[PDB]
């Protein structure tokens, strides 16, 4: 009944490993783009289907390589994913937001033929780490056409984002870079009450949790992207009636769980 549905009926276990699509990569050179620092596109092979696109930003001091595992993980479950480098590693969240926007325009207009053939540019979403997660929250305000946003251990001095884009924030309980009491939790709390929102807090986790393979980050990020980018309600089960021992906290307004 759902033309955007892809891949197997999900199990939680399967969402902790790479999915059913082999992944190709394309290097976007820094010089070839004005609007971000280039990056890497991860995209499905062995298929004639089309898939939603995701732009992902790294955080302060960080390169695209710091999220390579997660770009590959997402693409392997059926997405076209551009992980950027920023123009400067010292760019702040709102700059990263604008670079995510440039990245999405590039993906739609300028990517190689093999990538374009796999991309349904109607269906786009964003994610990012730390200051990149701050950028994800800002671009969600700016662009209500986005299907979803996943800020990962996000950092921003602005605590209130007026967005109608469905947001799932991952906090890291023990984060010392973007402490959850000052960043993730206020971001959650202050999103509109009418916007689908989830907060998942990783038990005893550090700021660096998103920079290596992480089961809970994989489960929730895939699930949120699937639910909203693909309308894939097979993933509601991981996002509703949640009692997850990997988490120190879970919050939602349960709009997606009627």
């Amino acid at each position: 009944s759902n033309p955007y549905q892809r891949g197997p009926n999900p199990t939680r276990s399967a969402l902790t490993a790479d999915g059913p699509f082999s992944v190709a990569t394309y290097t976007v050179s820094r010089l070839s783009v004005s609007g971000f620092g280039g990056g890497v596109i991860y995209y499905p092979t062995g298929t004639s289907l089309t898939f939603g696109g995701i732009a992902m930003s790294p955080g302060y001091t960080a390169d695209a390589s710091s999220l390579a595992w997660l770009g590959r993980r997402l693409a392997s479950h059926g997405f076209v994913v551009l992980v950027i480098n920023t123009n400067s590693r010292f760019d702040y969240p709102d700059s990263r937001a604008s670079q995510l926007s440039a990245a999405l325009n590039y993906l739609r207009t300028s990517s190689p033929s093999a990538v374009r053939a796999r991309l349904d540019a109607n269906r786009l979403a964003v994610a990012g780490h730390s200051m990149g997660g701050g950028g994800t929250l800002r671009i969600a305000e700016q662009n209500p056409s986005l299907k979803a946003a996943v800020p990962l251990t996000p950092w921003h001095t602005d605590k209130t984002f007026n967005t109608s884009v469905p947001v799932l924030i991952v906090g890291a309980e023990a984060d010392t870079v973007a402490p959850v009491s000052q960043h993730a939790i206020p971001f959650y709390q202050n999103l509109p009450s009418t916007t689908p929102k989830v907060y998942v807090e990783l038990d005893n986790a550090s700021h660096f949790a998103p920079n290596s393979n992480n089961a809970a980050i994989s489960v929730y990020t895939i699930s949120w992207m699937k639910l909203w980018v693909d309308n894939d309600t097979r993933y509601r089960q991981f996002l509703c009636n949640v009692n997850d021992p990997a988490l120190s906290d879970f919050r939602t307004n349960n709009r997606h769980c009627q």
